[PDB]
């Protein structure tokens, strides 16, 4: 509720308001937190600086940033460097790209290196940076490892690294979500609230000793061993 | 900070000020928790009353309560239905017994399904159960397996149960620490207080999609496969 007062995050991957990055701006908002937003090209450009708009409080900066352009992405992160200074940490949350859900899969694994390499440059006094994968695996083995090597890269300068895995959540087929209804521990799918109220853990100085680490949010399924059912 | 206003959480395991139940106590006090206290013997009792006395706020019952006695486990959840009726979780988070580390791990595997057991009488509005390895392993395959069990049991009736297992902690060798401090990505070892603050976390609604799951909080010693460095 004020957990993260008087901190900054830069939040990726906002496409519409069923977004999981929106779940987590939204919830890292409730806690008190400025946000920066990026948006990849000119139509979700619009739907970033409208949702944000919404979002009463701290002005919210809306800046470009294809994560596969590094000129682009070195851009905004200088831009970050020169108006705000210090950020708290980054949600590298693109879980949908314009099929879309894997390529989001793709390019997330592929850019995660590079933004923390821009993300490492202003956040001067350590943070988080939190990386998504939707269960709704080649680039997996690729995220989790990279997860792993940037948490032990980064650690001494303050910055921990982890991850969350979201599963299947209903507003983004049908037997998937029953199976999980039925059989997951909690009885029901998840939500991009759920998926963002544990962000707010990993971004607060609660998590300060939580770093590579993959916190599965999918009520539970996980545990049941039921990959390739 | 008042992520746990209104609710009311059993705590077990409290020696002394450095035990990494009074910890986890002391984030969750700080949190806006209501606190019930256990102690084992007659020993322990004296010095889990003389902590509790410290906390300023809601009173916090001293209860008996031997997790290794079934009618003792039994009659504390009955004296804490009929004096406070609902609870929201327990910290089973006994990491040394009256050798004693191994011993307090031993009876950590062996007492969690009773535990759990009673806990469900009088968590009717869901809640955490989160149990503790202290790294500072058959009774761990146990613990983990009982995890999963009672997660997969309970989560029907909105009880989570979640496990967190903490690196080693200086105030509770030297070589161990000293290995930790140089090569975890933290570069430092792991506290009470970071514990605490984990479990803060775990038992609050911003962990409701959490279940079934093991967090370390070790400075990111774990992710670098030296289990028998």
């Amino acid at each position: 509720m004020e957990l993260l007062q008087g901190k900054t995050f830069v939040v990726m991957g906002v496409a519409n308001q069923r977004s999981i990055a929106w779940g987590i701006a939204r919830s890292l908002h409730n806690a008190g937190a400025k946000l920066i937003f990026t948006y990849a090209g000119e139509r979700l450009e619009r739907n970033v600086r409208e949702l944000a708009d919404t979002l009463e409080g701290q002005e919210s900066l809306v800046l470009p940033c294809d994560v596969t352009n590094d000129e682009e992405l070195t851009a905004c992160f200088e831009t970050i460097k020169q108006e705000v200074g210090t950020i708290h940490g980054v949600a590298h949350c693109i879980a949908f790209a314009n099929d879309g859900f894997l390529l989001a899969q793709n390019i997330s694994a592929f850019s995660l290196t590079a933004v923390a390499r821009e993300a490492k440059k202003v956040m001067t006094e350590g943070g988080n940076i939190l990386t998504l994968t939707y269960l709704g695996g080649v680039a997996k083995a690729s995220l989790e490892a990279s997860v792993k090597y940037l948490a032990n890269d980064l650690g001494q300068h303050g910055i921990r690294v982890n991850a969350i895995s979201a599963g299947p959540i209903r507003t983004l087929f049908n037997s998937i979500l029953r199976e999980i209804e039925e059989r997951a521990p909690l009885r029901r799918t998840t939500t991009q609230e759920e998926v963002g109220d544990t962000a707010v853990f990993l971004f607060s100085d609660l998590a300060r000793g939580v770093t590579g680490e993959n916190i599965h949010v999918d009520s539970g399924y996980h545990i049941l061993g039921l990959e390739h059912h």
